[PDB]
C-alpha cells in the first residue's frame, strides 16, 4: 500500500 517497490528504491 504504496510499499515494495519503495524498497526496490532503497537499494538504488
Amino acid at each position: 500500500v504504496r510499499r515494495f517497490d519503495l524498497l526496490k528504491r532503497i537499494l538504488k
